[PDB]
């Protein structure tokens, strides 16, 4: 595998990220408009679905550490937690909507979220994606899910973590799928192993799908459920890290 072989997959990945950002902009528009309108019910219903586009592009959105913190920080990232004036983004609005059942004081937070999302789109549009950051970032993301997100810290008011996880897994799988034509040439066996490993993770989540095809809240996963999921997600981290090496990206 040579550097030139990575150009097309990376170009396809930028398209994938661009498409997700377009969707994120639209969804965030609808979501923040509902928040501003005081429509608590609609805003809550659009919370997880809106965030999926952002969660899908996490392998590289985490590179823009500035916007990522502003858009997606949790309460414990700020001194005064939920009461901190510097606590912005999705989770600040999540606190108001889900824990307090209220849109009060959230309009300025909604404004800033929309502006941060529009800025993120602008930044990524002018960004050249290094293939090592794409593949490696996906590997780090998988470890983050298993080792840091596993107790449901991300969405501690809505408990919509399964939507985030699903989106994270989809975003990492997209990277695997894009590089499969390169990997399959000399490493078909490994290529299928990664597919099988992702399958196992998706099947694991499918157990927590509801009767009507939605997701359960994260509290439905027992301690055993979480430990097992974490172990299976670790294999994804390991697969992507090995894939980086096989693509010649360690030099």
């Amino acid at each position: 595998v040579a550097p030139l072989d990575l150009v097309q997959p990376i170009s396809d990945y930028k398209i994938y990220v661009s498409e997700n950002l377009q969707t994120l902009v639209r969804d965030t528009r609808e979501f923040t408009n509902a928040v501003k309108a005081g429509d608590v019910a609609k805003a809550k219903k659009l919370f997880a679905s809106t965030r999926m586009s952002y969660e899908r592009i996490e392998p590289i959105a985490e590179l823009f550490s500035d916007l990522d913190a502003s858009i997606d920080s949790r309460a414990d990232d700020h001194e005064k937690a939920e009461k901190d004036p510097a606590f912005f983004g999705f989770h600040r609005i999540e606190y108001g909507l889900f824990a307090q059942n209220s849109a009060k004081g959230l309009a300025p937070v909604a404004d800033k979220l929309m502006a941060d999302v529009l800025e993120l789109q602008k930044r990524i549009r002018g960004l050249t994606f290094p293939p090592e950051k794409v593949v490696g970032g996906a590997a780090v993301l998988m470890e983050e899910v298993a080792a840091t997100k596993i107790s449901g810290e991300e969405d501690r008011y809505s408990h919509t973590d399964l939507w985030d996880f699903q989106a994270n897994f989809e975003g990492a799988k997209k990277i695997v799928d894009l590089f499969r034509p390169l990997v399959v040439k000399d490493n078909r066996a490994f290529a299928d192993k990664v597919d099988a490993n992702f399958d196992t993770v998706f099947k694991t989540l499918a157990k927590y799908r509801t009767a009507d095809g939605g997701f359960e809240l994260y509290g439905k996963l027992s301690e055993r459920d979480r430990k097992v999921l974490a172990g299976r997600v670790n294999t994804l981290a390991e697969d992507l890290s090995k894939m980086r090496g096989l693509l010649g990206l360690d030099l």
